[PDB]
């Protein structure tokens, strides 16, 4: 089916300021989005804030301001951060939004009508900071900010409290079999695989019913009322997970403000998400609860959930570090340095290593070589002569790259996609050192044409597939290479030889550097 490619970040709690956790999650969302736009598809990327809850109100209480003021402000801080980071997210959703609340009421009522919601009790442990229900096996001893003998979550380490409330309960136990079918039938639906195996083991152990309402007093009334029972409020997580459904039904205008909420999700061709980007901290909510709610309501399940190494909830300010090293450079580092186990190194020493070693020396260097007036004497893409077997060996790599990178982007594994491109860049540099085109201006012009054309085309294709990672620098590179706008996106232009010979380069700046190297501290 030809739909809108729907990619989402998680919606972040507004109890605190934007930090790297959120910037990272939304960066992954943004890159996936951009890739599918470069591929020439329709894209809706969603991000936003998660504004109801005991945890938010109790943080608004701390600053001694009303919940409406505190959330609006922090939401603003989030919006500004994402504009500074230079994402291309299509909409910013807020759970305080009135359209969103309508959708939550719709969904709640649908679940009630199915007989999947009932009035019961929850008597157990709860982490206010995680907004998570925990069994006694998931808790152990620890300390509070006041350093007293309290209990804490094994998951997160935040403080837990015992809760004994009469709650509206969701019949999650009844969705154990159908969830297991979904996992085993769609083995790519949770990524990476070891997290898929985690979710499956957990559901096989057994599922308790899930409390989906709280008594309004406990939430400091900062929540959505349960339809037809204002004594209770809706669990922040059913509220929160529903943002994806809300998002898929909002018409948005030129400026990014929402204007209309359609009745039927099919009208906009967005639901369900093709990728949900999340941190490992919130895997169970997205891989167990969410599909069960959607199963209950007769809605379609998402295609992929990708859970990364960081935690979604010693200073490291992204906006500071981007101002010091470059914006695209930082994004490159975060996407290249870590896969899906979180153990990677985020020191300056390392970023500089990757900035100099890879962005400057591999990519940047190569861009300057194939454009410089010394080597490229006519300032154009020359017409190639006949190809050696060494020429063919490089061309073959260039031709294979798009398919390879495409499979990686689709997993999705953005680290592996980058690596695949840089493998081809390293190869092109090797070909250039070997060919030595700087010598060939004097001795052999017929040959230089061939060498230079291949270089240029390798640089174009590598740059095209890197454009979701380095969106600004890719534009600068293409300008230098003189690539017409039409050839900068679309699967058509993944093919070798898309730009014809005789294409003129962009004008040069006598002092232009693509990536400037920085000192080993
Ligand atoms: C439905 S995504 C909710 C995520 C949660 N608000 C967090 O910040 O981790």
């Amino acid at each position: 089916v030809e739909k809108v490619f729907f990619v989402t970040s998680p919606i972040y709690y507004v109890n605190a300021a934007p930090h790297i956790g959120h910037v990272y999650s939304t960066l992954i969302t943004d890159v996936i989005g951009r890739y599918h736009r470069v591929k020439g598809e329709r894209v809706f990327a969603l991000t936003g804030t998660d504004e109801h809850g005991q945890k938010v109100a109790e943080a608004a209480k701390q600053k001694q301001v009303s919940p409406y003021d505190f959330t609006t402000a922090v939401a603003g801080e989030f919006k500004k951060c994402f504009e500074q980071m230079d994402y291309s997210i299509d909409y910013f959703i807020r759970t305080t939004n009135e359209q969103h609340k309508a959708v939550v009421k719709e969904l709640w009522t649908k679940l009630e009508q199915k007989g999947d919601i009932y009035l019961g009790r929850y008597e157990g442990w709860y982490s206010i900071s995680d907004e998570s229900f925990l069994t006694p096996q998931n808790i152990t001893d620890g300390v509070d900010k006041d350093g007293n003998p309290c209990k804490v979550s094994l998951e997160s380490g935040h403080v837990v409290t015992w809760v004994s409330e009469e709650n509206y309960m969701f019949r999650l136990s009844a969705f154990r079999e159908r969830l297991l079918e979904w996992y085993h039938a769609n083995p790519g639906c949770i990524v990476p695989e070891f997290r898929r195996r985690e979710v499956i083991r957990a559901v096989e152990k057994g599922l308790p019913d899930l409390s989906v309402s709280r008594a309004r007093a406990t939430l400091h009334n900062w929540a959505i009322p349960v339809p037809g029972n204002p004594d209770h409020c809706v669990y922040v997580w059913l509220d929160a997970l529903t943002n994806y459904l809300t998002g898929s039904r909002l018409r948005v205008d030129e400026s990014g403000k929402e204007v209309s909420l359609v009745d039927d999700f099919n009208e906009l061709e967005r639901f369900p998400a093709d990728v949900h980007v999340i941190g490992k901290d919130i895997l169970k909510f997205h891989a167990i609860y969410w599909p069960a709610f959607l199963l209950s309501a007769g809605l379609p399940l998402p295609k992929k959930i990708v859970a990364h190494g960081w935690w979604t909830k010693n200073v490291f300010d992204p906006v500071e570090k981007a101002e010091e090293f470059g914006y695209d450079a930082l994004k490159y580092f975060l996407l290249r340095e870590s896969g899906f186990s979180d153990d990677g190194d985020y020191s300056d020493k390392n970023m500089i290593a990757r900035l100099n070693g890879e962005l400057a020396d591999t990519l940047g260097n190569l861009v300057m070589r194939c454009t410089s007036a010394k080597i490229n004497v006519n300032g154009e893409w020359p017409s190639p002569a006949a190809y050696t077997e060494e020429d063919e060996s490089l061309i073959q790599l260039i031709k294979d790259l798009p398919g390879t990178a495409d499979h990686y982007y689709l997993i999705p594994d953005i680290q592996k996609a980058i690596i695949a491109v840089f493998d081809v860049l390293r190869a092109i540099n090797a070909y250039v050192t070997d060919m030595a085109p700087w010598k060939l201006v004097k001795t052999d012009p017929e040959r230089l044409r061939t060498v230079l054309y291949i270089t240029l085309e390798g640089v174009r294709v590598t740059t095209l597939l890197l454009s979701p990672i380095l969106p600004r620098k890719s534009v600068v590179i293409f300008d230098m290479l003189g690539v017409p706008e039409v050839h900068r996106k679309g699967i058509e232009n993944f093919e070798f030889g898309a730009v014809p010979p005789g294409t003129r380069l962009g004008p040069a700046v006598e002092g232009e550097v693509l990536f400037s190297k920085r000192s080993t501290e």
